[PDB]
């Protein structure tokens, strides 16, 4: 069956956490839980692959961020839901489902969230996988050595002309969202079957300005680490797992050179086949590294 | 308006190497003076200068190659940057019959204008930029928060620029707005021509070819960002740099790379321009030019 098909037994919930409404998708029961996050430009789908492998063997929990999928979006754009926003959210999500910790995945967006709910909210995180994990550290790397080309999305998505642009119609909407998933995927037509599913996710009323919400939240962070100004922060302690895809364009394999300048204890691996998206292009391995990993 | 027709202003399509460009002309004796637009900018930019200068120069204004109503190529190129202008003007000016000209330039004409007095220096006599970016910039392209002003000159070289913008008369309108607006101190300066300026980006190819700058400029806009451009020899001729202090895209303080650049340049500043001193300023600008190349 199709890599973006749904288990029965796969649960929503809108739950109340801090000011805000997430929306959050569960299948599976017993054990430790595993916390799926995800990153831009995602939502929850983002882990139906996995969940589809996965879903007997571990209970997962995968929310839409604030500003995303069918979590409640702000009505006008906002500059302060960053990684410490997101991180706060999930503890709080955590404490709504009467959980004392849970293993972590993360990538992208979701990687911040993951690393920044290590720190605040230590107990709640047993270990942590991340299928690329960007740090700190990256600094002048974000704009040197051709990568300038890469990043030119999160200055525009923090223009009105963004949300003007692509909210246009489905189409410009399409355009846009097909650019990232095949670009930022080596397995190009990774995202094929659930690609109306995104398109229909991006046209809901908030899903723009949403997203792009992130870019304008992180910038002031991003252009201090790119001068050389990075924020400082102590290691993370947690047992944790790197496993980069080899060929993402946007979050550069060489970077998990600076992981262990951030962790106590990360193991790093590579998806040889993978681009940015690990766990859609590889799901396979992916579900293989997770199994072993929170086994 | 400032883009009222001027008298004299005569139109040709003129066959230059592999291309045909479209040539508006002001005069044929007295001092000639090639002007070389910029993006996102065709011949019609310099009809406020035209309109000061009609009566005292020879002005001779073309669509660069991919531009206006100049030839395009049916398919994206990355062959079409600074050596390909330049080497288009200097055959431009063999048609004509000119030995000798002054060159006025900002944006993609300030490059074009550059390669052409290195490249075919006998056919400059002197040079006038309204900005006048260099290899030097390098990282202060990209420092400083300055990576938030260039995502166009990334955008641009994908397919989705060309397929997004190319939408409708509503997304192209929007998009060069943004441009035209943010880029000027003077926001109202493009609004008697904004129409003018859609239909000209709504022709058939106009996305493409102007985006095609970006595609040709890129492997030496990354090799100066990460400090290692290729070195050239100084420009000879006598230099004018007349920059838009509120510039936000070619920022005013860039003037201090000119000296390594040039052996004998003339900088000053027009306090009321942003990118587009040509347009915003034209009176200030048509002094500069009048009394530099006169």
């Amino acid at each position: 069956s199709s890599d973006f098909a749904t288990p029965p037994g796969l649960r929503h919930r809108q739950i109340a956490v801090r000011d805000t409404t997430l929306h959050v998708a569960e299948i599976g029961s017993g054990g430790t839980p595993v916390l799926l996050l995800h990153g831009w430009p995602e939502f929850w789908a983002t882990w139906l692959p996995l969940m589809n492998r996965l879903h007997d063997q571990f209970h997962l929990i995968a929310p839409d961020l604030r500003g995303f999928g069918d979590s409640e979006k702000s009505a006008v754009p906002r500059s302060d839901v960053g990684a410490n926003s997101h991180a706060d959210d999930m503890a709080a999500l955590l404490g709504a489902l009467g959980l004392e910790s849970v293993g972590v995945v993360g990538h992208d967006v979701g990687a911040y969230a993951a690393q920044a709910l290590a720190r605040r909210h230590p107990q709640l995180v047993d270990r942590l996988l991340f299928f690329n994990c960007p740090t700190a550290s990256v600094g002048g790397a974000w704009v040197h050595h051709g990568h300038v080309n890469e990043v030119w999305y999160q200055s525009f998505q923090q223009l009105g002309l963004a949300e003007a642009l692509v909210g246009t119609s489905r189409e410009t909407c399409a355009l846009y969202f097909r650019h990232f998933l095949e670009h930022w995927s080596h397995r190009k037509d990774a995202f094929e079957p659930a690609f109306e599913l995104w398109i229909d996710n991006f046209m809901k009323p908030g899903n723009l300005r949403g997203g792009f919400d992130w870019y304008r939240s992180q910038n002031a962070l991003r252009l201090a680490a790119i001068d050389g100004h990075p924020t400082p922060s102590v290691r993370i302690h947690q047992p944790t797992r790197v496993h980069w895809g080899r060929h993402d364009p946007i979050l550069k394999s060489e970077w998990s050179a600076f992981v262990p300048e951030h962790f106590d204890d990360a193991r790093i691996s590579f998806c040889e086949s993978a681009g940015h998206f690990v766990h859609v292009e590889a799901p396979d391995e992916a579900a293989d590294v997770l199994a072993e990993f929170f086994g």
